[PDB]
DNA sequence: GAACATGTTC
DNA sequence: GAACATGTTC
């Protein structure tokens, strides 16, 4: 339980985690690689995920947004935000979720930020709602308030988002997991991931 | 006295601020240009300084201290980027506080002095005797935070400020020089120095 | 956004 | 130490 499982298992419900593509147009703030099931985020700026259920789910369902680190040996670290940012002025004040927690829920006020005690796992639990009529996809914004890149918190270690439905109770409904990037330029980090990759 | 003055003054005696010249071997934990009066070093890796001296009343002493070298940031406060105040690694294994930037190695008799009216951070230690045969004293120095240390002078140059002073307090001796904790001190003087010469 | 800065890898 | 990684200046 310690180590949760990046395993992808869409439950009985259809779990479909996408993002909705960004907008073309040139400053993006959190480029996807569909190529890469990878997340190229700016930090603290608002990304939004859209969630497809092809079947509804028994009530009090939710989903458990979860960072972990994809590198073996740092998975049993746990994600943090780093300390820096930990106490960092500027967006604790505005934002009543604990400081700790690097993936904040943005714009719902039954967001349950949650540290398992068993596990020091860092997660944050938010209840379904039901698509917007005439809306497929039940949409949610996702903050990430510190860099791939920060010292003291996930220095230079790539992550996973693991996101679960998940019922009242707690058994898995369906998973769903992508790497992550928060990073200061989600364009060029894409691109030359992307060529990077692509192009080996 | 919120800002400290940069200005070199030495005093009575003849205030010598000097780092005896790094290996010329290859590897340069620090590296100190003379041209500008510049001294690059890695991170928390001790870097030797010693001063020449006519010899002071007793009980004089000696401070470092950081400042910002841009005049916007002189106002700030030099500190340890929090994410290395906390900082398991070196934090744990020495005395002196973890918002200290500057950082003495070889004394227990230092002290670690955070004004109350400025607020400015700096390491005091008194004057020693050049152990005989040793025309000068030579203080070790720690910096706990790189030149481009996020949360703290996260982009900004800093001057250190050395002072040689009475334990009434009173500036007797003074020098300053930036300073730079990066990852590769050679790299960045030669860019540095290359870069200043066109 | 391209040029730059600056820490890390192999 | 070269070549890569990554926030930041202008
Ligand atoms: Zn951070
Ligand atoms: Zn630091």
């Amino acid at each position: 339980e310690f180590i949760p499982s990046n395993t992808d298992y869409p439950g009985p419900h259809h779990f479909e985690v996408t993002f909705q593509q960004s907008s073309t147009a040139k400053f993006a703030t959190w480029t996807y690689s569909p190529l890469l099931k990878k997340l190229y985020c700016q930090i603290a700026k608002t990304c939004p995920i859209q969630i497809k259920v092809s079947t509804p789910p028994p009530p009090g369902t939710a989903i458990r947004a979860m960072p972990v680190y994809k590198k073996a040996e740092h998975v049993t670290d746990v994600v943090k935000r780093c300390p820096n940012h930990e106490l960092g002025r500027d967006f604790n004040e505005g934002q009543s979720a604990p400081a700790s927690h690097l993936i904040r829920v943005e714009g719902n006020n039954l967001s349950q930020y949650v540290d398992d005690p068993v596990t020091g796992r860092q997660s944050v639990v938010v209840p379904y709602e039901p698509p917007q009529v005439g809306t497929e996809f039940t949409t949610i914004l996702y903050n990430f308030m510190c860099n791939s890149s920060c010292v003291g918190g996930m220095n230079r270690r790539p992550i996973l988002i693991i996101i679960t439905l998940e019922m009242r109770d707690g058994q898995v409904l369906g998973r769903r997991s992508f790497e992550g990037r928060i990073c200061a330029c989600p364009g060029r980090d894409r691109k030359a991931d992307e060529d990077h990759y692509r192009e080996q």
